[PDB]
């Protein structure tokens, strides 16, 4: 029973994650995803969601009064609060794993600059709070990063939906002049693993010595 | 000048989406199953070779970069989007199951340039969620649109809950701003992410 609330000035952009929730993990009650507009809680009629930051610089930063109406009306003591940022810790496989176990994930997409800090600051001295980054690259805000959270969670959880892993293969046997190798086919499976094994290492040598 | 196609048989998780152009494809419209049981044995399935090979052969040509997403890929990094932000064509050809049978990159590289990639150390359930981290990642970077992690920024008001927005970004001057700035990012770095600085993990 998971339930996850996504934060965002492009609530249009969480659309996938909608598209790729099966209706049965949601009518046994399994999972809950709702998605808010940031602007909802903007003070001033011309909905202002940014500003110039303090000590000169480009670019805009998120106005913390904003950020912090929608956060309290949201999080609760028991909330995990998830901040997609470039300037994170690395959100991997173990983290994904971690978080599958939540009852309450809150994830606050930033764009500009992104959010004032004292936003995560403050979230901080009441709730659990995790800034993280999905990956070496730079992204023009925090949505797309949540897609990727979402999905590499929800697919930890139960009916929701070391080494490099070497090549697969399916039929047809040959396929333009290219054969199946013809170890998959042996019936000898040890030796198959032996294979499999080795294609694991020389691929992940090649791809990512850093793991080794 | 850019051209994406992105190729999926979801391609309803990828409507999100002038100098820059990009098309999504439904695999399924080259079928006349797409996957069966892997040769060698283990759970789940992989995606056939033949589906793929007609969808490529129409889609690519020799100029053509060809993206595959995997959990096996090599890393894709800022540097990666550098390099692909002056292409005129990518094709990005999403997973699904256990994956694509490895011949399909195998026959596409005797033709054109084939990368096969990795987002991140974390598991998804197919490549288009990729698509989407790896089009904005370059898109941004298309001409005509160091190794250290941004410290914290702020803005109006300058106390908030009781919170003051450090002294010295109010101070006006610059010089002590970049040194007081430097020094937040190389401690987030070696806090958040110790190997950029060639560190243990
Ligand atoms: C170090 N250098 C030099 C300074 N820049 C400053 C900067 C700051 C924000 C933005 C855009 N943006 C806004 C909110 C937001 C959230 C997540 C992400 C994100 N990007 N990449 C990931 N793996 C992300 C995740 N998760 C990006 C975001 C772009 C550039 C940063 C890089
Ligand atoms: C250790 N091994 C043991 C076996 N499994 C095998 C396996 C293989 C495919 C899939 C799902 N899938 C299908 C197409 C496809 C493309 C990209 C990605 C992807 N995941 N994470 C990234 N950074 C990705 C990117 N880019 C996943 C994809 C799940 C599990 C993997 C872990």
């Amino acid at each position: 029973s998971m339930k996850i609330d996504v934060v965002t000035i492009f609530p249009e952009y969480l659309q996938p994650v909608r598209q790729s929730l099966p209706g049965k993990a949601i009518d046994a009650g399994l999972v809950d995803v709702a998605v808010h507009d940031l602007r909802r809680w903007t003070h001033d009629v011309h909905k202002s969601v940014d500003d110039s930051p303090y000590g000169g610089g480009p670019g805009m930063v998120m106005k913390p009064t904003v950020w912090g109406d929608a956060l309290d009306e949201i999080c609760t003591s028991e909330t995990l609060l998830v901040v997609p940022t470039p300037a994170g810790y690395p959100f991997t496989q173990e983290t994904a794993w971690q978080w599958s176990t939540e009852d309450h994930l809150v994830i606050a997409c930033g764009r500009y600059e992104g959010i004032d800090q004292r936003v995560a600051d403050d979230a901080a001295t009441r709730m659990r709070v995790r800034e993280v980054s999905i990956g070496d690259y730079v992204l023009n805000g925090g949505e797309a990063a949540a897609l990727v959270i979402i999905e590499a969670v929800l697919r930890l959880v139960p009916g929701v939906l070391s080494l490099l892993e070497g090549p697969s293969y399916t039929r047809p046997p040959s396929w333009r002049g290219m054969d199946v190798p013809p170890v998959l086919l042996s019936g000898d499976h040890a030796k198959i693993a032996a294979w499999r094994a080795e294609q694991s290492r020389q691929r992940t040598i090649e791809r990512r010595p850093d793991l080794l």
